């Protein structure tokens, strides 16, 4: 039996604002948590604990998705499970409440791992999902963001579970403004994100098209892998990398299959809360790190 | 300045086969002799896998559950890591030079379905009626459910190199589903510090273990040459998974290999005054460019 783990991220600050931001990697963190202490699956917590960030509309995913070049919402989301590489993904889906539960549905309903636009729309009502209003997912600090743009990040965990498996999932809007139909690297297997009981699971957020160019979280654990390091500096290299060959910043979190975890990034702030034992940690930038006990 | 080299595949009658992988890799190696690049030599040449009805790709793509095309596409140049990619294509004759376009005249790496036909409009590419894309072979073959993809990899004279991928998918597939031709470490790869991959197979498969990404993986941690290391790649997918397929590969210094554990893969390469080609372990041939 192995100590369970569960780690969150956010995207990339009106002060009570970060209190709040601060708060919900908090709750979705010790939520996903609270699945693998009553004994739940590593994929059954990292659907939980993204979930709740999408629900989250302070986050950039589900309700309080950044909008499209048309003033829509389009969403991304993947999942893995670490035990036989299970993985379910979707891409440029819209009115959908929980993108990371339809992705899921993929990976366990159907025999494939990616699914997009109309298509993922259809699976979706035979799976008795239904679609919501649009505006619903918006809010009105992300229509403001669109006019800026015209003269965030993602959300995501990882876990190790009572049994040692690992598992991820991902989650997000996109990029603000982004042209209809852009994917990117959220939904991608290997670049969002990647899951293997043999080395552990990655989460990434930040500049998606460098992501998906190194494919980041695959990269993460190939230093893992081949020994010497530790997940702080298996993490450091894969982000050392896309910024020195790309100029890409983004964030990571990293748990290995023996329970060591990291929350790592290049760019300027990444919120992002971890729970293990009796105590939760949490923090947004390299100086506002707090741990406190779990109740 | 390095000798150039150009390797296509198909996926998994034998004779107009054979053909069109020797006339595609021809094609995009005649590209380098003429000074192109790896990516336009790639282009050129999995567009004419595209354009030949013999191959699950653009023309003569399979068909999905409603008898409809849906097609998926990517490159990706190693010098500098660019990449365009696009999933769920309707309608469109050429993907991979649609890909070609998201990766140079946007911000973007992949666009899908809608938006994609959006962009193609936005650069003056036509849509064709649907049923144009579809053979009487495909019409056929989905009745009986109720073929892979195409790639190329190049070494240009100045030593860059590229990948592209091409596929209508799997015969009667969910509408909507993608697989690992358009997504970046899985239908392929290029980085010109290590070498270039296309694959095909089993798309989930592929994309579970990152395959074009794997194989260069094995081949960076040096001392292995581009037979071991696709073979390493494509064994990992068939014992952790089950899942059969095969690759192309060319390192940065113009070793290529094309190798496979489905039954068979279509596959061509031209480098020196030689064109080599096959579709089984058996019947390799080599003769002289003319
Ligand atoms: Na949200
Ligand atoms: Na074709």
């Amino acid at each position: 039996h192995m100590e369970p783990v569960l780690v969150v991220h956010g995207g990339g600050i009106s002060c009570e604002r970060r209190q709040r931001v601060r708060q919900g990697v908090i709750r979705a963190a010790s939520l996903g948590h609270g699945v693998l202490r009553a004994g739940g699956s590593a994929v059954d917590a990292v659907e939980a604990a993204v979930a709740a960030l999408e629900d989250d509309a302070e986050f950039n995913a589900g309700h309080g998705s950044v909008l499209t070049e048309n003033g829509d919402v389009e969403m991304d989301a993947s999942i893995m499970d670490g035990r036989d590489l299970g993985a379910g993904a979707v891409s440029a889906v819209r009115c959908i409440a929980n993108p990371i539960k339809l992705a899921r549905l993929v990976m366990d309903k159907t025999p494939h791992c990616f699914l997009t636009g109309q298509g993922a729309a259809k699976f979706a009502a035979d799976m008795g999902i239904s679609e919501i209003p649009g505006e619903q997912l918006v809010t009105e600090r992300n229509r403001k963001r669109l006019e800026k743009e015209r003269q965030l990040g993602t959300v995501g965990a990882v876990a190790l579970d009572c049994k040692g498996n690992v598992a991820y999932a991902t989650s997000t809007g996109g990029i603000v403004n982004k042209m209809t139909g852009r994917v990117g690297d959220s939904p991608c297997i290997g670049s969002g994100g990647y899951a293997d009981n043999s080395i552990g699971a990655v989460s990434t957020t930040g500049h998606g098209e460098s992501i998906l160019k190194v494919n980041l979280a695959r990269l993460a654990l190939f230093h893992l892998e081949q020994g010497g390091k530790t997940v702080d500096e298996a993490a450091d290299l894969a982000l050392g990398y896309m910024k020195s060959r790309l100029k890409g910043l983004g964030g990571l979190i990293l748990v290995s299959r023996t329970g060591e975890w990291v929350a790592k990034w290049t760019s300027t702030s990444m919120p992002w809360a971890a729970v293990k034992g009796g105590k939760v940690h949490a923090g947004i930038d390299l100086n506002d790190t707090t741990v406190t006990d779990l109740c």
